[PDB]
């Protein structure tokens, strides 16, 4: 069950996802881009524009409206919001890591590339 696997992935890799989210927030401080995750054909992080997400919600007739609100409204300084494109539907990873995303980035010491590379391999292994 891919949705369940993502939920466990969020808990198991809470720190690394906090670090990746913080680095992405620094690159896009005005939330011009949302951190994305496409599972097809392989799990890899992407960048989603709010226009693209709005169009995606139009294609589904408002069924991901609450994801659009959370993406608009979430606070990157404490909250992680990752948009996941699944094979059957969309999923939003929404949580507050402990410690805060900036502290996660500081504790790990990894760059954004090493964070994506480490996390994508881990997620790909869990999905199969």
């Amino acid at each position: 069950p891919w949705r369940y696997r993502l939920d466990q992935f969020t808990k198991e890799e809470q720190t690394a996802l906090g670090a990746l989210a913080w680095a992405f927030y620094q690159q896009w401080p005005a939330k011009e881009q949302y951190l994305g995750l496409d599972l097809h054909p392989q799990a890899h992080f992407i960048s989603c524009a709010p226009q693209a997400i709005a169009q995606l919600n139009d294609q589904v007739n408002g069924r991901i409206q609450e994801m659009v609100g959370i993406l608009y409204g979430y606070d990157p300084r404490t909250e992680v919001a990752i948009f996941v494109i699944g094979p059957t539907q969309f999923k939003l990873l929404f949580f507050q890591p402990i410690p805060d995303p900036a502290s996660c980035f500081a504790a790990l010491g990894l760059t954004i590339e090493e964070l994506k590379h480490r996390l994508e391999k881990t997620l790909q292994e869990k999905l199969a």
